[PDB]
């Protein structure tokens, strides 16, 4: 079984063969995972040697309440992560109920990756790409069931003033097929990236049943390719939630919004604006911005808002199965299966 419920299709380290190790660290991560490269003769295999499916017990929760303790230290730290690198063989990083991590995970060139249950937050080097989880050149990748958070807020004197936290789940390069769902995303003021730069577009990204709350913007940035983003829960967006630009197409559908400001736009770039196709949400007509506080407002560049509340464009025949509830079920049940220690439990439409 490979149903993300999205466009990846892995199942990633639960296939045949696997090996379950269990890490007690963020150092046991990277010793497993390099300990997966040997052939039976010690010889290094290229993309693995093995299938492996990591159960991650530790727990950083003092990092992480120090750190929230004194959010404007973390910036300058140097930033802590694993990186799965040229990693083909299939993986799994699940972390065990009431663990926690003050790292992060860089995926890069790999496949068929699949992170589940993880609490990351507050983590050190914004200034210095610490990520929360980047997708980087990976295909098949599954983000799913974590629980990513920090402060949305920005101190004073970073460089850029951009870098008090860095992204939850920045994704970019050739990841052509990624699904993000099931996370519970607060207090994050740059979600994540689809497409590093302008000339970085491409790819076909789901995000769906997400859990965004106190989120300042990037939901995300979209830079070209296709994103169908349903089921998702979006309160307390200050800044902008899905900006889709270099002629990105989106699906936008059932999903709950308030306390939102220009929540669907395509902003930043004065041009190329991306399109939407908007279905099922709480909102069907401008009347409801009054009702879910949706404010809108404008950028120094020419920019297209979707306060007419209306389709832009078309979207391709979606090629998985899905089957989304209702706006209103989303906000009713959706924050009992977003996050950790929900034991990966999904929104059906029985539940609602």
């Amino acid at each position: 079984a490979t149903d993300t419920g999205g466009y990846a299709a892995t199942a990633g380290g639960n296939v045949t063969g696997a090996v379950s190790k269990t890490a007690t660290s963020m150092q046991d991560i990277v010793n497993i995972i390099d300990a997966a490269r040997l052939d039976a003769n010690g010889k290094k295999v290229k993309g693995g040697a093995y299938p492996l499916v990591i159960t991650y017990t530790g727990n950083e929760d003092s990092l992480i309440n120090a750190a929230a303790a004194n959010i404007c230290g973390q910036w300058s730290k140097d930033p802590r992560g694993v990186e799965i690198k040229e990693f083909t063989k299939g993986i799994t990083i699940i972390g065990a109920n009431g663990s926690s991590a003050n790292f992060g995970i860089w995926i890069k060139k790999s496949s068929d990756v699949v992170v589940q249950n993880m609490r990351i937050g507050y983590l050190p080097g914004g200034a210095k790409d610490g990520d929360m989880i980047r997708v980087d050149d990976s295909p098949n990748v599954w983000v799913d069931h974590n629980e990513l958070f920090a402060a949305n807020h920005e101190c004073d004197g970073t460089p850029d003033n951009d870098t008090t936290f860095e992204s939850a789940v920045d994704i970019k390069g050739a990841s052509n097929t990624v699904t993000v769902s099931y996370n519970y995303i607060h207090g994050v003021k740059k979600v994540g990236l689809d497409g590093s730069s302008s000339s970085d577009t491409g790819r076909n990204i789901t995000y769906h049943h997400n859990y965004y709350n106190d989120v300042n913007a990037r939901l995300p940035l979209q830079r070209g390719g296709l994103v169908h983003a349903y089921n998702n829960l979006y309160t307390n967006i200050t800044g902008s939630g899905l900006n889709v630009r270099q002629n990105g197409q989106a699906l936008i559908e059932n999903n709950w919004f308030e306390k939102a400001i220009n929540p669907v736009t395509s902003r930043y770039d004065g041009k190329n604006f991306g399109t939407w196709v908007l279905k099922g949400n709480n909102i069907t007509k401008p009347a409801d911005f009054s009702t879910y506080s949706i404010t809108w407002t404008a950028d120094t560049k020419p920019y297209v808002n979707a306060d007419s509340w209306t389709s832009t464009g078309t979207f391709p025949t979606v090629a998985y199965n899905y089957s989304p509830v209702s706006a209103q079920c989303v906000k009713d049940k959706l924050p009992g299966y977003a996050g950790v220690g929900k034991n990966l439990a999904t929104l059906t439409s029985t539940a609602c």
